[PDB]
């Protein structure tokens, strides 16, 4: 079998995607943050306390003659940018882009916090790291792409994230169409759960390449970029005017600036993150200070290639019995 969606930004500024995902009989869509860094399914619902739903739709397990509650699980997670929300469990049928799963795990929030009620898009997250960060108990649960692997065409999915447009997700096969040139793999560790690997350096603009090795995750469900110290005060040195602001928490550049491009290595190959994906518009309404796409990961404890940088990408998450990550440009 094999599943394809597309994948729709948020808002203009790319700050997220969203892509349908239709649970229960009959079918409930919801349009759910596919997250490469996590790996819970979970959704605004009917028991999602009423004062912290402000737009989403909801999911009422009630109202599908699939849903079976799962009888003393509960779950609760914690994001990287202090985000939370938590919960009880249905297993339900769930479908993306024609690809079925049932008896997948639905992790039904009854608490979400404020940075989830205030973004009316987002209805869910659907995890897409490795099942092993799952955080159903007392029985760990298996995210979508793991309890789809066995019967895919190909143990694979793929994210093809548009700047400032519609993009796609596959599962199962890889659109030879969707990107130029060959794919790149490289080797991943899953020891954190993520699909962590080590980019080979980096270069700012039409600067000399940089060899250096990068440990980092593959996560789509990050906005931004983030590098060591290092690597973005060389990026930043390059914007006349650029600095790093305590207040507004990271680098800001004049907004009449023209961003240079940033490329990072996978392998040999290079991928090409052309300047203006790096631009984040005003940090408020009608000021000329921007918010930059690049921000150090001092202090978050890993290196992220956050949607910034797989955005300029046709990337493979290779769900093989040793994984690996392939990227192309296109
Ligand atoms: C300001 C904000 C952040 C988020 C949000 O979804 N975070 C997030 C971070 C990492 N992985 C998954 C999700 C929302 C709704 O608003």
């Amino acid at each position: 079998s094999t599943g394809s969606a597309t994948t729709t930004p948020i808002d203009s500024l790319d700050d997220a995607y969203i892509t349908p995902v239709q649970i229960g009989t009959p079918a409930q869509t919801l349009n759910l943050d596919f997250d490469t860094g996590s790996s819970d399914l979970w959704v605004f619902s009917s028991e999602t306390t009423a004062s912290e739903v402000d737009g989403q739709t909801i999911y009422t397990p009630s109202k599908s003659t699939t849903a079976k509650l799962l009888s003393g699980a509960t779950w609760s997670i914690s994001y990287g940018d202090g985000s939370s929300s938590s919960g009880d469990v249905y297993t339900d049928t769930v479908s993306v882009g024609g690809l079925t799963v049932t008896g997948q795990a639905v992790e039904s929030a009854k608490k979400v916090s404020s940075s989830f009620t205030e973004d009316s898009t987002i209805d869910g997250l659907l995890g897409l790291a490795f099942s092993t960060l799952n955080t159903v108990s007392p029985t760990q649960q298996k995210t979508f792409f793991d309890n789809a692997k066995a019967s895919l065409d190909s143990p694979v999915f793929t994210a093809d994230l548009g700047y400032h447009a519609p993009g796609t997700y596959n599962f199962g096969f890889i659109d030879t169409t969707a990107y130029t040139g060959s794919i790149t793999y490289t080797a991943v560790s899953t020891k954190q759960g993520f699909w962590e690997w080590t980019s080979t350096g980096y270069a700012v603009g039409s600067g000399t390449f940089k060899s250096t090795s990068i440990d980092g995750i593959a996560d789509t469900g990050t906005t931004l970029l983030y590098l060591p110290a290092t690597v973005v005060s060389a990026y930043w040195a390059q914007v006349s005017g650029a600095k790093s602001s305590s207040s507004v928490g990271g680098y800001v550049f004049p907004c009449s600036a023209t961003l240079p491009s940033f490329t990072f290595g996978v392998g040999s190959a290079r991928i090409v993150i052309p300047g203006d994906y790096i631009d984040f518009g005003p940090i408020s309404t009608g000021s000329s200070s921007c918010f930059g796409g690049i921000q150090s990961s001092a202090g978050i404890g890993i290196n992220i290639f956050g949607d910034v940088a797989l955005k300029a990408a046709f990337v493979v998450f290779n769900g093989a019995t040793t994984p690996t990550l392939g990227f192309a440009s296109k």
